[PDB]
């Protein structure tokens, strides 16, 4: 019932670089998604102790939010734009694994998903 | 508390059935309520669940989709004008509740102008 660590945001070990794509999915995607009247649920870990959510990270193995995301951004964790672009589709599948076609938060997810395939549409050239 | 919704059936109004209602019913409302954008306008804002304690402090006249579905259904329209009066309230809800630019708001100028373009081919009175 206990909530994990959050995902990790800091790779002492890996190389950093900054590239035009890698700037924009801070300073355009993830500030326009977190932005998003929306985006409240996705904005940080999901705390399935308050939200009283005990099976939640039984199904849930992959846990991802955008307060991570935004971190993992910061920290440079990222080297290429698809880890980035993987972290937000794995926390739209999360969405809906856990939930139910139909549910407000799924359709919360949906509208969040769309403008992100939106915004990924003009991403910088590699 | 959110309030009760908008009143949908007047036993006191007499009901006609006029091209442009069904129009209004067959066409608008459908092609509105199928809209990928629609969801968070077919039923009135549930503020307690959002935790917007000031919505119905600011919007004193709410209106949604299905409150104009259940309108037309219940002919509680004599003119096209007062189904017509209740979209656009529900789209000045969305810009006064919220702020320019805000994403709610794209969403329901998207809503405004594909209803415009319905309302365009309107049948005549």
């Amino acid at each position: 019932s206990m909530n994990p660590p959050p995902p990790e945001t800091s790779n002492p070990n890996k190389p950093k670089r900054q590239t035009n794509q890698l700037q924009y999915l801070l300073r355009v995607v993830l500030k326009t998604l977190w932005k998003h009247q929306f985006a409240w649920p996705f904005q940080q870990p999901v705390d399935a102790v308050k939200l009283n959510l005990p099976d939640y990270y039984k199904i849930i193995k992959t846990p991802m939010d955008m307060g991570t995301i935004k971190k993992r951004l910061e920290n440079n964790y990222y080297w290429n734009a698809q880890e980035c672009i993987q972290d937000f589709n794995t926390m739209f599948t999360n969405c809906y694994i856990y939930n139910k076609p139909g549910d407000d938060i799924v359709l919360m997810a949906e509208a969040l998903e769309k403008l992100f395939l939106q915004k990924i549409n003009e991403l910088p050239t590699e």
